């Protein structure tokens, strides 16, 4: 099938764990330091897989950045999503770190997690597929609509190149419902929405400043 959807296969990144401190007393400031710190990491391996996206590594050093800003939450939180797909009511942040309910609650993480379900569920229900997982990672990394850009037509461009990837692999390999490439599509606004959400939440806590944030985490929660 299409090549663009394979090239990003062999892409994808390496699970990472997140390694909660043994020695800490289990409390929301825990869980919040724990994933900050997770999420810090995944941001440095989340721009070296930017860098295998056709055409992104052309655009200039600001509008990468623009780009990732701007969608750096919603790729973090579709890998958590894909990580759960067969998980019920948990969602796998690492393999070392699933989230249930009650630990969501003392995170007070309860309506954000609630959130990343609420996705979850739908991705379920379409069985949403690697293949797929990793082109709407780069989708929206390129429809991450940053106020900033420079190169507008580039920018569309790799929209458009990725646009095309999906809706050649839905053709050739989902015959049976020639609408799936837009219902991919489709969920992307709960993607978007979720993300804005986590973003809010996490920056309060920036505020707050009872959770050690480490410099790049605290970058793109500052952009
Ligand atoms: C939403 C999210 C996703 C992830 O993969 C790590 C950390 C956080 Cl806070």
């Amino acid at each position: 099938y299409n090549k663009i959807v394979s090239h990003l296969l062999v892409a994808e990144p390496e699970k990472i764990y997140a390694m909660p401190d043994p020695t800490v007393p289990d409390s929301d400031i825990k869980a919040l330091t724990t994933l900050c710190d997770l999420a810090d990491r995944e941001l440095v391996v989340i721009i070296g897989w930017a860098k295998h996206i056709p055409g992104f590594s052309t655009l200039s050093l600001a509008d990468q950045m623009s780009l990732l800003q701007s969608a750096w939450m919603e790729i973090l939180i579709l890998g958590v999503v894909y990580r759960s797909l067969s998980f019920e009511d948990e969602l796998v942040y690492a393999d070392d770190y699933i989230m249930d309910e009650d630990q969501s609650k003392l995170a007070g993480l309860l309506d954000l997690n609630n959130a990343i379900l609420q996705l979850v569920k739908k991705y379920k229900s379409m069985k949403l597929e690697k293949e797929e997982f990793v082109t709407l990672k780069a989708i929206a990394l390129a429809n991450s609509d940053s106020m900033h850009i420079e190169d507008v037509e580039a920018v569309q461009k790799l929209q458009d190149v990725l646009h095309e990837a999906l809706q050649d692999y839905e053709a050739g390999q989902h015959m049976e419902d020639p609408r799936r490439a837009g219902k991919m599509l489709m969920t992307l606004p709960l993607l978007r929405q979720t993300s804005t959400k986590a973003v809010q939440h996490f920056y309060n806590i920036k505020l707050e400043g009872k959770v050690p944030m480490h410099k790049l985490f605290l970058e793109m929660l500052e952009a």
